[PDB]
């Protein structure tokens, strides 16, 4: 029923052991790749619970960060060594699968140690990875099958869902995108907006902008071959990601002050997976190179070929058999919640419901927890306050939102 | 040297007793009025420390909501009972006089009890108890002296500027306003940007907005008849301000769920400054009524009479004899950064810079504490995540920001 040699006995720097049951080993990707898979069951009934798939995005970026920093079951400490349980993981009411993806990151790998790679290939590889997963959990089969992830994963997920709805054996209910890339087109005229909106432009360098690259109405700051508008674009670009401004979380410290994700400290999920036994513990190969959270290599060489989702999510539309989440955390400007809310309106879906705030109790009581924009089959879902890691940053409300999903519930 | 009937002997809640003296006592406004006053005076060397004004705005609110809630020298706990004492006080480096106005607000009053005013009044008054407060501490007439305040004291502080700088016995060296209110066009056009730009209006209301609101590239947002752009900024403002967000502060909850600010929770001040041993050692007459934030009563019965500072900043100016400074917390909804920052860059000064990040040591290290904008005489800033109550929300950069505009230093 179980590869039970991918069974996690005693995980170092826990205080107490889990209720559920949990996994780490590799899945089969495409040709020679292995994909290191860390599992952990529900902790209510996971026999009946749905199976979520989590993937982080980069490219190169590895889904352990989803673990230890964001909805895992238990979240890295400071000191690197000490693990605590999470009152708001998303295992608490689902399997949660994350999957280190492509090969290469983390402690994913491959017989040749060939990491470059391309949209197509990663879903194909991630498409097989699932369907050995249930291979190797087969008592899982059945249960409802949700795709998630995050930011590049705007990108992985649905291309991923558009080869899991042709698998009848696959039983997909639904995806869900945090702070997604989802059109590049859209991400980067939204960001320059956000930018302005926010303070971080000022007057002289908005009016130049909209002199430059923008003609009445429409503002084109994704392909203009505009001369002075490529030159202030590059001035966003810089003030945005290269000043000392945490693009991940515009309202947070830059760490390390004014693989290293910009103004990120990835040290104490770093140092607790490269501890010797904890990658005995998770059942990792000892010839494996050190853990980074992402690998520069990885991303270096990956070929990205498609600039928007729009087709694949008009797909996976077309069915009406799944439902769709787009949420973005608002203070994020690596992948900012307008360009994703752009995005969801532009697929012109039917059932239009007016935008509405959504709420989540916090003792305090109720409050606004963001807005949500409704249609059949898909919502997109403002997260007030949260930057590209809304779970890190609002896991009450992330643990409501992801809740109301899975049940199919209205998110207000 | 000084009133010393108004010495403050004893105030309740402290655990340690202060190194500086502090007065708490009554100005003599115009007519029958009696503005009551605390004034800290500089923790380091106040005989040649600035003398600083502090208005809160309102109108009607109390400017001793500045000093235990935002940058006085102690800060009540949410007991209502313990005061502690705040690292990041104004009064470190100045002689800090919070000014209960106009009369009836607070402890202030008037014989008569006719609370009704303007701010042709107002301002004269504010004039007439700085005249005062020079007659009772006589050894700080040559003291640098700045008037500051904050929100509505965007009208209070530069009118009374003006009355001021036509009294060549007064030092004046100086002026800032923290999310004040300049003018009623910039902010309420800034305002619906803001809240577009902040995600909590989506695109229907936006569409809307542009076709009934705006011609070409201008919107009108202020005084605009037409019919639907009513009803749509109708609608905006029951959104920002009606709806459960904290119009002081987006990314904050509103107290209480979704004399009471909207979303705020005065009850600690409320506790503390109600004690009747509490209003003995600050000398208040036991016969005046009960304490609140903010006096409905002067609200409702107030005639605002100027609908921008342009002017008065302008003559302020002239004189080249003043520095002033404009700062905004940037997730403020009620006298958005944006409507400032515009309002600034209209007075048209000469000496423009380009617009930087400004810094703040943290530990941490440095990192970006906003934006600076500045001119000949004048600068704008931002204070990055910090709302309306700029201190509370960010007491070092408050701090920081305080002490480079004393000593006339670059804000970067
Ligand atoms: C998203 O795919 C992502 N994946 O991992 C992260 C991450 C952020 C903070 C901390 C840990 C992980 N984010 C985004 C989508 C834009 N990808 C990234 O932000 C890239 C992360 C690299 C692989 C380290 N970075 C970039 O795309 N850029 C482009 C602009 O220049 C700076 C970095
Ligand atoms: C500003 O003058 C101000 N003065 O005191 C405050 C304050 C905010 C939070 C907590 C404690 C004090 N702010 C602003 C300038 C717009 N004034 C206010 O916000 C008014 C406060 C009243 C007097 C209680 N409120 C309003 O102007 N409105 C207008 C729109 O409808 C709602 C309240
Ligand atoms: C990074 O994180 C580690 C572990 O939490 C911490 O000890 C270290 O000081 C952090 N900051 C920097 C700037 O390295
Ligand atoms: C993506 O990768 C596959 C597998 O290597 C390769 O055959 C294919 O040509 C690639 N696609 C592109 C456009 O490079
Ligand atoms: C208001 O503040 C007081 C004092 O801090 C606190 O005890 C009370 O619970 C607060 N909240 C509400 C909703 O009254
Ligand atoms: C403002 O108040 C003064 C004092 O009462 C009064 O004489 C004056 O007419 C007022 N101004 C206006 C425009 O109401």
């Amino acid at each position: 029923r179980a590869p039970d040699q991918d069974e996690i006995q005693r995980l170092p720097g826990l205080a107490k052991q889990p209720s559920f049951r949990q996994y780490s080993g590799y899945l089969k990707g495409s040709g020679s790749k292995h994909l290191h898979y860390w599992f952990v069951e529900s902790q209510k009934d996971p026999e009946n619970s749905p199976v979520v798939l989590w993937l982080n995005g980069g490219p190169g970026c590895s889904s352990l960060d989803g673990l230890l920093t964001e909805h895992g079951p238990f979240l890295v400490q400071p000191d690197g060594v000490t693990l605590e349980y999470n009152p708001y993981s998303w295992n608490l009411i689902a399997n949660v699968l994350y999957l280190e993806s492509p090969a290469g990151v983390g402690f994913s790998y491959s017989d040749d140690k060939f990491y470059a790679t391309n949209d197509t290939e990663v879903a194909q590889s991630n498409f097989e990875a699932l369907q050995d997963f249930f291979r190797l959990f087969p008592e899982y089969k059945n249960n409802k099958l949700f795709l998630t992830g995050e930011s590049y994963a705007g990108i992985y997920i649905p291309t991923l869902a558009v080869l899991v709805m042709q698998d009848p054996s696959m039983n997909l209910q639904g995806l869900a995108v945090g702070n997604g890339l989802s059109s590049y087109e859209q991400n980067d005229n939204s960001l320059v907006y956000f930018a302005y909106y926010h303070g971080l432009l000022g007057n002289r360098l908005w009016s130049s902008l909209q002199t430059h690259c923008c003609s009445q109405n429409k503002c084109n700051f994704y392909d203009n071959k505009d001369l002075e508008c490529v030159t202030n674009l590059q001035e966003v670009a810089r003030i945005v990601g290269n000043s000392g401004l945490n693009i991940y979380n515009l309202y947070a410290p830059c760490a390390g002050g004014v693989m290293d994700p910009p103004c990120t400290n990835t040290t104490a999920a770093s140092t607790y997976l490269n501890n010797p036994y904890v990658r005995k513990a998770l059942n990792i190969p000892e010839q494996l190179p050190q853990w980074d959270m992402c690998n520069f290599l990885v991303n270096l060489q990956y070929r990205r070929l498609y600039r928007s989702m729009n087709s694949q999510y008009l797909k996976l539309l077309s069915s009406q058999k799944y439902q769709i989440l787009l949420y973005n955390g608002d203070v994020d400007m690596a992948c900012n919640f307008m360009g994703d809310e752009w995005f969801v309106d532009s697929l012109n879906q039917k059932m239009e419901v007016q935008r509405r705030p959504w709420l989540v109790k916090y003792g305090s009581g109720e409050q606004i927890a963001g807005f949500v924009k409704e249609f059949s089959h898909i919502a997109f879902l403002t997260i007030k306050g949260a930057g590209h890691m809304v779970p890190t940053d609002k896991p009450l409300a992330a643990f409501t939102m992801f809740s109301r999903f899975l049940n199919k519930q209205p998110y207000e």
